[PDB]
């Protein structure tokens, strides 16, 4: 329950680096240097660093304040070993695309933010990120006459299709992840959820090499559960990343620490992630991405206190969901509940629909009433779950 | 604003027919007979009637009774002319669904809710109707754990496959809508929105015939934008079949009427079905089907007049939109805030991503600032729309 | 943690005798005998039962059924020796009250409604009850026109002060609580959350013995938080009574066990109840109600299960935060934040407005900006109580 | 539909000053000079101007800026003939208030808090302002350990008894307004909903003096029925203000022109506003203020847009809900619905408690199933209110 490198905890530029201006007050921290932020995660514990193009580079420098930036930045990595996993584009906060970037109902607007994003798919491949995140933030409205919907949409694919094409023709080993949300700060924003997103990517040209970065928050947002829309991701094949952080209802973007939202929801969002399917099937071997922010009424001990808690936090839930699994009244309690049945096909090896209808068994003859009577058990199942979470077991 | 069947407005016998039991009380009508349900709704200009299985014959019937129940049915259809353009089964309602039908837990109730379904595809084809709902109530769970995630995903692939290569396999021509929903029965459904319900079809094997039938009220339940998740189903050409009704917000399933719950969004849900988009696009010809419920503390003369009541909020919405398009300030209003702007493609006819990147005026010589200082003018559009919906205009 | 009957865990008949009946569905359970709940419950370290008169004596029941049935629960409560902490009236389920009991729109309706309530009051005086409970499910509405707002609020507050007047009257020791519920099953309730119940308190002639019934569920139903509720229940002095459970979000009310929902929440709800607030104060010590119902999807080991679930969750919160208190790590931090500051009154002893305006060193010459420099460090001390929360410290 | 200064039409300066700044982003719009504000509002028919003292006077000013800056404003108002009815403490946007004003867990803060609010008593008084108006937007927590409850509650009565007895003092003709909020920027704010505000009110020394500034987005956050709450507020004539806007569901606070949110809603205020209880009632006749934000999308020909569009859509709705009730139909259907109804009282002239319940046609002999036989035509009475909101009748 002290983090190493081989835990893969990553965390954004923006987080630490997030002074304390919200919609009512001004920063309550002063500014976070990034060399300073680097050495600093590096000591905790992280294994990688992650940013948006602006984090670092100001939208307003010039070359050779690019240069001298990047080149603080990288003796920083060099000097601590801190990777970049995952890079993404500030599209949301200059003035300019305050009606979006790639779904922008300006041409021009919509032309200089995908070129915004290919220059940032250029240093994303020198930094030697893996995902390419995209957070479609200003792409919506607050009215529902803003937009032609179906326009949006090929706007979007336009967008997503181009800087896809680009990365396969560079020869770039990049993934793109595109990261759903509900709301704010656009009151819809388009692909809302983790479905939409899923859906979405179905309708590519370059579809294979675009996936999702979902968040905890975001689907919480939407008053979804957070481990049923990954678990989706996941069966899909297209949870590619992942963001994780802590939210107390649908209300504006919380950004808690992983754990300080919904917890017993952290606690099997950490079992997914770390045990995967209990039947078999797909693990999630990426990095585990603490997209949060340090809350304003603090200090900058509590900035790196709260970056200690992320990985605390994960690491405590790990240990808990561990002893969970690895149980022998909850492996058969399990059992009890169906747990193992819903892994076995409905039908039989060879079996064909006609051959299900007419087994007399299965429908004419059936007991509807004496099947109904099973005891499934899901109550003393989740109150197994939670005395394992309470440390009790 | 007298409506007629060419407006094709569908009724599901539940609705009229629901007597008024909810969780914390019992019915406080009669039984509504179906003979009597379609003679009535013909009469009011209704075009069809849809129904599920045990809505018009009793689980329990005998083959004999069945007979019965289906010529009287079929009687009455002959002599008013409705058709029976959708039809569902009830996977949900008895106890041996406690759990689900195609992803319950107990292995001998996922074989009984398939061949519950095969049977109804038959009866589905035999009364001609074009689409066959699945709305999967008892899918899902109230814990975390009660679920194999992946598993769930697999066993209702399997199900809804299964349904699909026998209708291929019969030639019927018949598309299955799957009817998403976040919520209630169970405390988190599977595919609980439109991008999931979408996402999820194409991994299927038999994705081709499957596609969606959405629900005001269900989308409203996570809050999100019903116009702007249709316009997604319609964009991939999955929209099938749609249910309107009214929902007041993130609380139990209401089904008010159409009109009812959220009408500046019901104006520009009215506007997509029947204007389509502002640069063209899809279009969407199926039925204007209403799954809402007649309030318990009316009356059958309420029943009735909430039957009408559905019918009459379509039609004021339908000339509303049709003006307000037709409206030059309108359209002109729809030119400065860039609505048809956003239908041109972002990059030149042959232009290329290295083309756009290198491209100084999109980028490098692109003044952010000047394109930031554009008048978007959407709250002006928005209340140009709200004039022409409060026929003011 | 094995509960006692000097812990006051009190059970609502209607909670392990819910057959599973839902809006969807049909009973999943046969119905309880009452007289087998009560010897049940007695096992399983009961303190009490609570009911409503329909729980019992059925709407219909003949004066001889009336007889047999008392006959029957005071004989098991003799025998058992639970106590009947609580009683209440169903002025919900019978089609009579679609539009409500207290505010139903039809005054014949509104006169037995009262008549149900004042009989009602008797028999809980004969029970040896000490609070009755007012929970106004069916007051309200789906539509804004159908009620005179102004007119609800009299007719509601000519109920309650009928029948505070009547305890008065009859000198019976007993307490009316109001309980608050937002929506369901009306679209909007009267006296939707604490507040509310608390405002309405205060503009009765008899609101000296008229308090109320917080239920957690409810409240979540909201996006309010229950400690801070009940907090200012407590505050006002008029928590009287509280219904302890679990809701996973804005959505139906689920009734999940306590700590099945919220957690975090469920853990500071029981450190107000058990430790108070930090500076002292009023203390709450009426019986910990249970007001949930068993899953459906459970038979009746079920039912026991979680019976027994919602004590052991009780108590191992209460291990947690009794040993979060205790914590001098927690002590200190608590000192820290600020939050013994708090109790401190912001005047001085014998201090005016006047004296404190022109005091320079609290406004003047105050130096906002390095006030503004401290650390409040909440992040930390919500991530020390996590780790007592997961019996990790 | 022109507003004329009749209409009692205020706006806050912070409304169409709001330069564009929320979360994700910077400003979009430049500052907008005070005197420009008053005589653009004096153009478009406003009837008076609210502001912050720091909306008009920065923090730091000096004494010399200070009277330069009101010199400039009160010459504006002289000049255009605008009222400043209602004056506002920000004791949220300075670093100092990151734990709130009046109930920071930092004494010397609450010190400085209430000094910054007695000094703006005098200048609101200068104004001529009626109404305090006080939002406590700091004023909560994100954490549960954060705060001890009874002292935050203690604290904030200091803070209000301490202005309110400053006023009776003064001999100043000012009433406080308490403006409740559920959360944002705090995760859960103190007297979070009307009905919190209220029940405050009453465990206050000088409550007397002490009313409520309901604003419609904020209870709309909770899921609240805005007009439920007003109702109530009125019902306990503790409706001293009222702030309108618009909001499109349980998310951050959006800020919408009143009538661009929840249509059906603004229709029913409005229709409060105006017409009164249907059975008579105490009548809200204080200014009509929105507190709304042009989208940040939008120019300065936006911003004025938007300050019409309030004026519009109120005198829209207002035309509306006056037909409507007007309507004979419609009077017709309310008495039919039993809307007057309910505004008989329940008991009978000197009839007790003991009467009522031995009158055999009360109880006893009530037909219980024939009473609730009455169609109550809610949905009827509610179709006709849309048709009369749409212009269709
Ligand atoms: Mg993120
Ligand atoms: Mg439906
Ligand atoms: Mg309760
Ligand atoms: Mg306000």
């Amino acid at each position: 329950v002290q983090p190493t490198p081989a835990d893969h905890f990553t965390f954004g530029l923006w987080t630490v680096g997030w002074t304390g201006a919200d919609p009512f007050g001004v920063a309550t921290r002063k500014n976070l240097d990034p060399v300073e932020a680097v050495h600093k995660l590096a000591e905790l514990g992280a294994y990688g660093i992650t940013f948006h193009d602006n984090d670092l580079i100001p939208f307003d420098a010039t070359e050779a304040e690019r240069e001298k930036i990047l080149g603080d930045f990288n003796q920083a990595l060099k000097d601590t070993g801190l990777k970049v996993p995952m890079v993404t584009t500030n599209l949301f906060s200059h003035p300019v695309f305050k009606d979006g970037g790639f779904t922008s109902n300006d041409r021009s607007i919509r032309r200089f933010a995908l070129a915004k994003v290919l220059h940032n798919i250029d240093l994303a491949a020198e930094m030697g990120a893996e995902t390419f995140v995209m957070w479609g933030g200003r792409e919506g409205s607050e009215y529902d006459g803003s937009k032609d919907l179906a326009a949006a949409l090929d706007r979007m694919r336009e967008g997503v299709d181009t800087a896809a094409g680009y990365i396969k023709d560079k020869g770039y080993n990049l993934r793109i992840a595109l990261e759903p949300k509900p709301n704010e700060p656009r009151g819809d924003i388009f692909l809302p959820t983790v479905g939409h997103g899923l859906a979405f990517i179905e309708q590519l040209e370059h579809g294979d090499i675009v996936g999702l970065n979902p968040e905890t928050g975001h689907e919480q947002m939407a008053g979804l559960n957070f481990t049923h829309g990954i678990a989706q991701a996941l069966w899909a094949e297209k949870l590619f990343h992942i963001d994780l952080n802590g939210q107390r209802g649908i209300k504006y973007d919380q950004d808690l620490v992983f754990g300080h939202g919904d917890l017993t929801s952290a606690f099997f969002t950490v079992d997914l992630l770390e045990n995967g399917f209990p039947n078999g099937g797909p693990k999630y071997t990426g990095p585990r991405h603490f997209d949060y922010k340090p809350s304003r009424t603090d200090g900058y001990d509590g900035v790196w206190d709260s970056a200690k808690a992320n990985m605390s936090m994960y690491l405590l839930l790990k240990e808990r969901a561990l002893a969970f699994r690895a149980d022998p009244e909850v492996q058969e309690a399990m059992k009890t509940s169906g747990v193992f049945e819903l892994g076995e096909t409905t039908l039989n090896a060879g079996e064909s629909a006609a051959d299900l209808m007419n087994d007399s068994a299965s429908f004419a003859g059936f007991d509807a009433e004496a099947a109904a009577e099973r005891n499934f058990a899901f109550i003393r199942l989740n109150q197994l779950a939670i005395e394992h979470l309470l440390g009790s077991r």
